[PDB]
């Protein structure tokens, strides 16, 4: 959840807005050992629970997320729930475990390409295309990341949009990102320059991978 | 439907066969201004009805059509609802309508094509990777008739059969169609030559198009 200002300004100017949780468990193997025990559902629950208690009145948010990279765990179904049954009046959102699983409204990939299927176990990335209409499917897909701005990049963006346009249950997605994450540093003639991971002797860093 | 041996030939040989009711209005203005109408509920009833009388036994016969370029009416709706009453064990389709109509268990386009949208007035030609993800769509999807093979023809075969293995409610399709409908006529000489529509002082005709 953001500075409280921001839901404001977003309130005022007009931007959707996707308030998500303060629970990222990426590190973890399997990404699950957290959020499927049951010790740590108080200590999710909370950071779920209060970020819709602060945030509830805010029209520019228009989407509940329960989090990010955790994979998928009993936990994250109790939450979804207790999201469902206070506040009926949101869609609750979360891209872990497979991005459709029960814990989800909307199918809510990251990076799931246009055309190309990417048939990984458990986890699979399908073409958003196919995504949809899998067996038994009905939700609505948009992308909770999709077209990786690092560096000279963001070829092959006409595609996506393309397919989000013909495609009435593609309904977009949010790009990762927007802002650089790199810090000002100074030199030997007192110069400011842009550095990322390691440059402040920070090990293990994952490099330019900030930006 | 067929000259009887064909189903005998059918089961002994090995295909799944759609039987089909001797009905086509294609040349009525609109497409179903007899099929709606209750007057021709008893003639076309008829010709559905015993076809599955005569047919209902033959293990080759896996899905029931109601007819081809008939448009939608309430006679097929009424007829639709007959045979899933009488003969629960097939699925039925029918094409007339759009393709998609109440009276068809099975999405069943003609000419639809894999990626490019035909937005056809009242009766569109979606392409087959977007029809079945249409909100509130599950249906399976086989086309009824594809690939056109008049004359040097079938480019882009590969296309839809690429579509069919990626997504799994794309389940293949009928081509259009197994053989040249040529007829022999004889030249000053007796030699034998295939002729096609006006070749026989027959007008108006729509020429090559019989093959
Ligand atoms: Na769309
Ligand atoms: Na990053
Ligand atoms: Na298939
Ligand atoms: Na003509
Ligand atoms: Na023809």
């Amino acid at each position: 959840p953001n500075h409280p200002l921001w839901y404001t300004l977003c309130d005022r100017y007009g931007l959707y807005v996707v308030d998500e949780a303060n629970i990222e468990t990426h590190g973890m193997v399997p990404m699950n050992r957290l959020t499927d025990d049951p010790r740590w559902l108080p200590a999710m629950s909370e950071r779920v629970t209060r970020m819709v208690q602060r945030d509830r009145n805010h029209p520019s948010v228009i989407i509940w997320s329960l989090g990010d990279e955790s994979g998928h765990g009993a936990n994250h179904d109790a939450l979804y729930r207790w999201i469902k049954s206070v506040d009926p009046s949101r869609p609750v959102q979360y891209e872990g475990g497979g991005a459709d699983t029960t814990a989800t409204d909307i199918i809510c990939p990251m990076y799931a390409r246009v055309d190309e299927d990417q048939p990984f176990p458990a986890v699979p990335k399908w073409s958003i295309k196919k995504w949809l209409s899998l067996p038994g499917e009905t939700r609505p897909l948009i992308l909770c990341e999709y077209a990786h701005a690092m560096g000279n990049s963001l070829g092959g963006f006409a595609k996506y949009w393309q397919a989000f346009r013909q495609y009435p249950r593609l309904q977009g997605g949010f790009v990762w990102d927007w802002v650089d994450q790199s810090l000002i540093k100074y030199d030997e003639n007192g110069n400011p320059w842009s550095a990322y991971g390691g440059d402040f002797g920070d090990t293990p860093n994952d490099r330019q991978f900030c930006m």
